[PDB]
C-alpha cells in the first residue's frame, strides 16, 4: 500500500524446498532505525557491486524498501510500529534483509524483532561467529573460534507469556499452581512476577535437525547441545535428551564408547561428527578456555542470545557479526547490533554486521561467487588497516574511514 | 546422630544481626565428593595455619565434620543424600563450609546445593572475582576485573516448578493457561515441557539492600542491576525497576542527569555510588571489552550463574574461585567447582576456591588478620610459580605442586 513494487524484477519462488531464485530477483529490505540509515545504504552499495562483479552484468537485485519500527509511523502513521503488509511481503518475496529496529516504551509493546520471527516461524536464528585476521580482540588467541550458533527462535521464555506482580492475573495464575497444583516452592506469593517457560519436541527437534544437516552440508566436526538441563529437567533437559534421540532415529547416531555423547558419519565425506553436550554455565567458560573443542552449536533461545553476544564480543566482532532468522517458508537476514541513536546521519559505524548478514543472504539465494567477493572484501580492509572508528580505536596504524568510505574499501578489495 | 560434636569449641551466636563469634568456635564442614578427599584437608591445613600466625595460640577452631551428597549414604544408609540434622546443625552453629557435591541421576533428586540453598534460605550467592597477578589468563588484560557477584538464591526459574511433556500435570497446566488465561502464544502445547519463573518484591529487594549496603562499607564505586527485562518484562524487568526504586526510597538514590542511572552517596567516604542497569547479553560482552566500568553486580539467579562463571574464567580462575551462600540466620561458604571424580584420591586438584572461601569465611567472622594472611599465601606462592598441574599447565617456568603441597606453599608465603 505504501511499497512501491519494482517494475523490473521477478519474485523468488520456493519449489518444494528448493528456492528457484531469477536473474532480476525483488529483495525486500527494512532499512532501520538509528544508524540503520548510515548502514543500510552502504550494503546495497556492496551487494550490488559483489554481484556486478561476479556474474559480469547478467544477475541484478531490484531492492525493495518495506517498513517496520520508527520509519514506519512515519510512513503508516503513529500507531503501526509493525504494519501487517510487512509479514506478507517477507513471506511472498522469500527473502529480506533488516537494519536495527527501535521498539517503544510505555506502549506496551513487546520486541518488534521477536514479533517478526515468531510471526513468520523464523524458527532457526543462524550466528556464526569466526575471527578476521587483524580485527582487534580483548582476547590472546581468537583466531580458535570457529563456532555456528543454532538458536532455537521460536519457543522459551521468549513466547512472551507473563503476568506482573499484583495483577489479578498474576494472582489467578498463583492461586492455581498452588491450590490445584499443589506448588509449595514459591517463597514469596505476594508482590509476584511469573513467568512461563515452554519447550516441545517438535520445537527442538527442527532446530537440531536443521543444525546436525548443516555439519553434514559443510562437514563440520560436532554438534554441541548446550543446556541447563541439571537445574531445568523438563525444558532443558529434555531439549538435550530430544536432541541426542534425534541423532539417534534420523542420523544413526552410536554411542562413542559407553556415551553419553554419539558420532554420526557424514554420508558425503565419511567423517564421523561428535553429537556432544555441555552444560551452559560450564559452557561460557569453555568457550573462552578451549574454543577449539566446539564449532555448530545447538540451544534453546535465552541461551543462544547470550551464546551467541559473549562469542561475538571475544573475536572483536560485536560490531561486524552477522545473522539469520530462518524458517521453512522464508529467511529474515539482519544486523544484530543496536539502533545506537547518538550516531545516527553521522555516517560513522560499522556498516559491517548487515554487509555479512548480506553474504549470507547471497550464500541462501546460491549467489556464491558474489557471497565469497564481499568476504574477501572484508578480509581485505581489515588487514588494510582501512578501517571504520570503532575498530581504529583499538588499532596502530590504521587509517580511519566513514561507513560510506569502508563500504567503498570492501569493494575495493573484491 | 552420627555427627560428634567436639569436646572443646563453643557455638557462635547470633545476638541480633550480629555475630558473636568466641575463640575457640564449632565450624562444621562438609567434605564434598571426588575431590573433596583432596581439597578439604588441604584447606582446614591452611586456615588452622593462618589462625595460629594471627592470634599467636589465643584462638583455635574446632572444626565439626558433617555430611551430604554421596558421603552421607555411606554413613547414614543409601538412601540420605541430605540428613536434616546437617540442616539443622548449618543453622545451629552459624557458619560452615563445604567441598563439591554429588547429585545422583535417575532417582528425581533434585540438586543437593539448590536444596541446602533454599532449606536454609541462604539468599545471596556473593561471588568475588578478581584477578591474582600471575596466574594464566586466556585474555590480554584480567587484571582490570575486579567485580563482586550479588546472585538471588531463593526464586527464579531454579525453584524447580516443572512439569514433564506429554504428563498429566503438563497437560493440565497447558490447558488452565489456554482455556482459563487465554494464551496463544504456545507455539506447540503437545509433548511440551512447562517451566515457571517467579520474581518478587521481597525476594529482589533483599539481594539489591545486600548489595547497595557492601558497596558502601566497602565503598565500592556502582551496583549493576543486570536483567533480560526487554524481553521478561513482569520478572526480570520488575527486578530492574524494584531495584531503582529501593535505592531511591532506601538509600536517597537520585537521578544523574536525567536518568535512568541514580547516585547514592556513601553516608562514610563521602563518595558517590552510581547504580546502573545493563541488560544481559550486553553484559556478557562488556565483561570483556570494558571490565573497568563494572564493580558490584546484582541480578537474579540464573544469570548470576552464568555471569560468574563466564567471569571466572577470565581471570584465569575456574579452580580458585570463592563462593558464599548467606542468610540472616546462618551463611555456607563452598568449594565453586565440582567433584571431578577421575582425579579424586590423586591429590592433584587446585584447592584455591575452597581455601579462598575460607578466607571469605574468616572474613564473615570477624577474623581479618587470619583472613589476609590467607590472600598474602595465596598471592604469594602463585607468583613464585609454585603451582599446581592445572597452572603449571599454562606457565613456562612454573614448578608443579600436589594439591597439599601447594597447601603447605600457601603457609610458607604467608
Ligand atoms: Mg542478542
Ligand atoms: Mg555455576
Amino acid at each position: 500500500s505504501k511499497v512501491v513494487v519494482p517494475a523490473q524484477g521477478k519474485k523468488i519462488t520456493l519449489q518444494n524446498g528448493k528456492l528457484n531464485v531469477p536473474e532480476n530477483p525483488i529483495i525486500p529490505y527494512i532499512e532501520g532505525d538509528g544508524i540503520g540509515v548510515d548502514v543500510t545504504p552502504a550494503m546495497l552499495k556492496v551487494v550490488d557491486a559483489a554481484v556486478e562483479k561476479a556474474y559480469k552484468g547478467e544477475r541484478k537485485i531490484s531492492w525493495m524498501e518495506i517498513y517496520t519500527g520508527e520509519k514506519s509511523t512515519q510512513v503508516y502513521g503513529q500507531d503501526v510500529w509493525l504494519p501487517a503488509e510487512t509479514l506478507d511481503l517477507i513471506r511472498e518475496y522469500r527473502v529480506a534483509i533488516k537494519g536495527p529496529l527501535t521498539t517503544p516504551v510505555g506502549g506496551g509493546i513487546r520486541s518488534l524483532l521477536v514479533a517478526l520471527r515468531q510471526e513468520l516461524d523464523l524458527y532457526i536464528c543462524l550466528r556464526p561467529v569466526r575471527y578476521y585476521q587483524g580485527t582487534p580482540s580483548p582476547v590472546k588467541h581468537p583466531e580458535l573460534t570457529d563456532m555456528v550458533i543454532f538458536r532455537e527462535n521460536s519457543e522459551d521464555i521468549y513466547a512472551g507469556i507473563e503476568w506482573k506482580a499484583d495483577s489479578a492475573d498474576a494472582e489467578k495464575v498463583i492461586k492455581f499452581l498452588r491450590e490445584e497444583m499443589g506448588v509449595k516452592k514459591i517463597r514469596f506469593p505476594d508482590h509476584c512476577g511469573i513467568g512461563i517457560k515452554p519447550c516441545s519436541e517438535e520445537g527442538t527437534k527442527r532446530l537440531v535437525r536443521a543444525a546436525i544437516e548443516y555439519a553434514i552440508a559443510n562437514d563440520r566436526d560436532s554438534v554441541t547441545l548446550v543446556h541447563k538441563g541439571n537445574i531445568m529437567k523438563f525444558t532443558e533437559g529434555a531439549f538435550k535428551d530430544w536432541g541426542y534421540q534425534l541423532a539417534r532415529e534420523e542420523f544413526g547416531g552410536e554411542l562413542i564408547d559407553g556415551g553419553p555423547w554419539l558420532k554420526v558419519k557424514n554420508p558425503n565425506t565419511g567423517k564421523e561428527i561428535v553429537i556432544k553436550d555441555v552444560i551452559a554455565d560450564a559452557f561460557l567458560q569453555q568457550i573462552l578456555l578451549r574454543p577449539a573443542e566446539y564449532d555448530v552449536i545447538a540451544c534453546m533461545n535465552l541461551n543462544g542470545d547470550y551464546i551467541s553476544d559473549a562469542l561475538a564480543a571475544q573475536v572483536g566482532g560485536i560490531g561486524i557479526a552477522p545473522g539469520a532468522n530462518i524458517g521453512d517458508e522464508c529467511a529474515l537476514f539482519e544486523a544484530t547490533h543496536g539502533t545506537a541513536p547518538k550516531y545516527a546521519g553521522q555516517d560513522k559505524v560499522n556498516p559491517g554486521s548487515i554487509i555479512l548478514s548480506a553474504e549470507m543472504m547471497l550464500r541462501h539465494m546460491g549467489w556464491t561467487e558474489a557471497a565469497d567477493l564481499i568476504v574477501k572484501g572484508m578480509e581485505g580492509a581489515i588487514n588494510a588497516k582501512t578501517v571504520t572508528y570503532d575498530f581504529e580505536r583499538l588499532m596502530d596504524g590504521a587509517k580511519l574511514l566513514k561507513c560510506s568510505e569502508f563500504g567503498d574499501a570492501i569493494i575495493e578489495n573484491m
